[PDB]
RNA sequence: CGUCAAAGCACUUUGCAAAAGCUAACGUAUCUGUUUCUUGCCUUUUACCAGAAACAGCCGUUUGUAAGGUGUGCUAAUUUGACUGUAUAGUUUUUGUAAUCUUUU
């Protein structure tokens, strides 16, 4: 039975999520908002670099064009 | 419809210039005259008959340009030209696959 992306982004927002970049790193954190092109928004956001932990930032938007991955904690 | 540029605008009165540029109604109209010839009817010439060629007038038409007139606006309206004139963050151009490093000559 299909799953769309849009019915799959707005089902996901509240949850924890992780998503990459297209130069590798990675981000965790729950989602607030989806805009129609996608184009994330995070908060208590953690950037994880090869498997490793770098900056605590917090409140985040990422530009669409980056978002490589899109998943779940 | 949109932009830009020019200009007052529409309507009107005169003046002044033009109107085969590659065969074509300046006028889907159409009349008179002069000269030179040819034929008609004729002897007074005029006035005429009905063909030609060559010239002319007249009744009109169009265009450009100049100055004016009336009505309207010159805190506007209208005309005239010109233009490579449209709106797209998700695959073929303007919302990026970029960023970065190193070796050779």
């Amino acid at each position: 039975v299909p799953v769309n992306p849009k019915p799959f982004l707005q089902g996901l927002i509240g949850k924890p999520v992780l998503v990459r970049l297209k130069w590798g790193q990675e981000y965790k954190g729950t989602l607030q908002s989806v805009d129609s092109y996608m184009n994330l928004q995070l908060l208590n956001a953690e950037e994880l670099v090869d498997g490793v932990k770098t900056g605590d930032l917090g409140e985040i938007l990422i530009r669409c064009n980056n978002v490589l991955w899109v998943g779940e904690v």
